[PDB]
């Protein structure tokens, strides 16, 4: 599924991403929109043989199985693939782990490069939330 903008926004703020560890839902927004333009089944492969799975691109190396990245973990309990349904349940809840391990939203690379310091509140401009 590609999400629409506000689209994306609504269904953040529901699953309580907004504000969660203190990120608000237009870090969240950009984070996505840079991430996998908002595509639930973006798939990118990483140089060290791990994979980058949905809306917020969550790595195999740590966070799912994909029975494909050796000496891995699966700290979300989650098939990667399930990263990549139209319902974002699965990635928001990985996410919610993610940016509690200890340095917030760096972790997203993109993030940092990206949305950290703009003015991510653009992201929801317009958006009946
Ligand atoms: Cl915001
Ligand atoms: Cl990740
Ligand atoms: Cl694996
Ligand atoms: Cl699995
Ligand atoms: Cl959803
Ligand atoms: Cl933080």
């Amino acid at each position: 599924k590609v999400f629409g903008r506000c689209e994306l926004a609504a269904a953040m703020k529901r699953h309580g991403l907004d504000n969660y560890r203190g990120y608000s839902l237009g870090n969240w927004v950009c984070a996505a929109k840079f991430e996998s333009n908002f595509n639930t089944q973006a798939t990118n492969r990483n140089t060290d043989g791990s994979t980058d799975y949905g809306i917020l691109q969550i790595n195999s190396r740590w966070w799912c199985n994909d029975g494909r990245t050796p000496g891995s973990r699966n700290l979300c309990n989650i098939p990667c693939s399930a990263l990549l349904s139209s319902d974002i349940t699965a990635s928001v809840n990985c996410a919610k782990k993610i940016v509690s391990d200890g340095n917030g939203m760096n972790a997203w690379v993109a993030w940092r490069n990206r949305c950290k310091g703009t003015d991510v509140q653009a992201w929801i401009r317009g958006c009946r939330l």
